[PDB]
């Protein structure tokens, strides 16, 4: 019945936080990768 | 008579706990984007 | 009335899947706080 | 009405790809803190 | 009804993002793989 519409707006704001946490991952990586280059190039290492 | 409002609560439980996902998120990110600087800096590297 | 009883069955294992993500997240915040804080107090680093 | 076949195909693919989500963060929570243990007992930081 | 092809294109754009943050945590795992084998050959640590 009157349920349909929100049930929308439930389905429009699990998008909208999912795009959320695909960029805050996107982020991550970048983050993460150059995290490795750091140790990549660490003469301590070898 | 259907079984919408078990369904909009279901919906709605998907959304505080990507809530909670986000959060954890952006809070994970503050520290791996901390650990980077610490091994950028440490002297027994570069 | 088919699918219907399938869709909610789904949704509840939507959060059932998201539940144990929401509690595999706080704990890998937490494993990667304490790698900082470890990767600080290094006395090679600084 | 008619669009439940459709919207149920949608779900089980959501439950699919979240299923796949649920174990790699298992995984990644398994080498974060194996990460961990290892910068512990690593000689250069004592 | 009025809606119900409405709330399948949110229910697809779901599916996309998962498929996008799905594969992204293949990759950054793939990367924290990595940094766990570089820190276990770190001659510094011995
Ligand atoms: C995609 C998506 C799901 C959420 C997945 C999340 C929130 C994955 C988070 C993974 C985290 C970010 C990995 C961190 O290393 C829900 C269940 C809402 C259903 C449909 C959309």
């Amino acid at each position: 019945m009157d349920l349909a519409p929100q049930m929308l707006r439930e389905l429009q704001e699990t998008n909208a936080a999912l795009q959320d946490v695909r960029e805050l991952l996107r982020q991550q990586v970048k983050e993460i990768t150059f995290l490795k280059n750091t140790v990549m190039e660490c003469d301590a290492c070898g």
